[PDB]
């Protein structure tokens, strides 16, 4: 319930999450709160991944492991949704590789809004309205909205003709993650 704090000011902000030990079902949260006053206009994030690990489980694909997975992104002021229940897999094409038919796959939820020409998510919000959507900064830069994040891992329930849980190929599976944050300037270029 700790919440993490990201320095703006920082050369690069990244939190990682280790999903190991895992069933279906389950949820993982974090709250982020971003420092700053430089002139920052977007945060944007982005998600890597990688150490895949099979464990023992029979799958021996990280991106069908990964692909089990959502995340839902909000901002706190009522709370503006972001993203919402992303597919994992999806999230790293668009977000990493600016993958067109992935991008097409988030396109279906989000707020073009949210979304940058480069493929990653501004997650930088004032009263869950866009820093771009203010007509002008006050002298002194209002603090951007407290970041909530939670990770899922989605519950099929599927059986197979063997009447066992599909989904337990992945048993015993583990996965790396690692989100960044990357402040913008009002140009759109890193600061």
């Amino acid at each position: 319930f700790a919440s993490g704090t990201l320095d703006l000011s920082a050369k690069e902000n990244s939190a990682s999450v280790n999903l190991s030990n895992l069933k279906p079902g389950d949820k993982l949260t974090k709250d982020f709160q971003f420092e700053n006053s430089l002139a920052i206009k977007e945060v944007l994030m982005a998600l890597n991944y990688g150490d895949f690990k099979a464990n023992g489980g029979s799958n021996t694909s990280p991106e069908d492991f990964l692909s089990q997975f959502e995340v839902t992104l909000l901002t706190v002021g009522p709370k503006n949704i972001i993203l919402d229940d992303a597919n994992l897999k999806d999230l790293y094409l668009m977000s990493a590789k600016n993958d067109a038919a992935a991008a097409e796959k988030i396109k279906k939820q989000i707020d073009p809004k949210f979304l940058n020409a480069s493929g990653k998510v501004n997650v930088a919000t004032i009263d869950g309205k866009t820093a771009p959507e203010y007509d002008g900064v006050p002298k002194t830069p209002t603090d951007f909205d407290q970041v909530q994040m939670e990770i899922q891992f989605k519950d099929d329930k599927t059986k197979d003709e063997k009447g066992l849980m599909v989904q337990n190929k992945y048993q015993g599976n583990s996965i790396k993650l690692q989100f960044s944050f990357e402040a913008t300037q009002w140009n759109g270029l890193t600061i």
